[PDB]
């Protein structure tokens, strides 16, 4: 996968609520769920603050539990 | 800082062959570096293919030594 796959994967599963406290446009952010847009920095970010933990996942598709980096994939099969 | 400002970073350290190799567009990458145009997700795949141990940094502007993940000032500064 690319970047910008893993990264609509997180942006598929947030709403406005979520993407307003972490201080994002949601009419940008819908446009970038749809493949309509490219996902830039401004994305990256957002997510990185409500997901501090896949931020490794999202830049390099790789994981690392030892320091907390997850993914969503491996968050649901460690419940 | 953003992960903008940490992308164009490394951006503005890396030239047309080692773009190139990676698979990106230089003529792009140029006007990324400039600042004329945003740093998208392909910016960062590329990045992250030259730069595999700064997928975090770039994401979080963490660091993780742990698990090889460093930055710039820190690769320097451990020399």
């Amino acid at each position: 996968s690319t970047p910008a796959d893993r990264a609509r994967l997180l942006i598929k599963k947030i709403g406005p609520k979520k993407v307003s406290l972490h201080g994002g446009d949601y009419e940008r952010w819908k446009s970038v769920s749809k493949g309509a847009i490219r996902v830039s920095t401004e994305e990256i970010d957002v997510l990185v603050k409500i997901f501090p933990n896949y931020a490794l996942w999202i830049a390099s598709g790789s994981i690392a539990p030892e320091v907390g980096q997850t993914s969503p994939d491996y968050d649901e099969a460690n419940l």
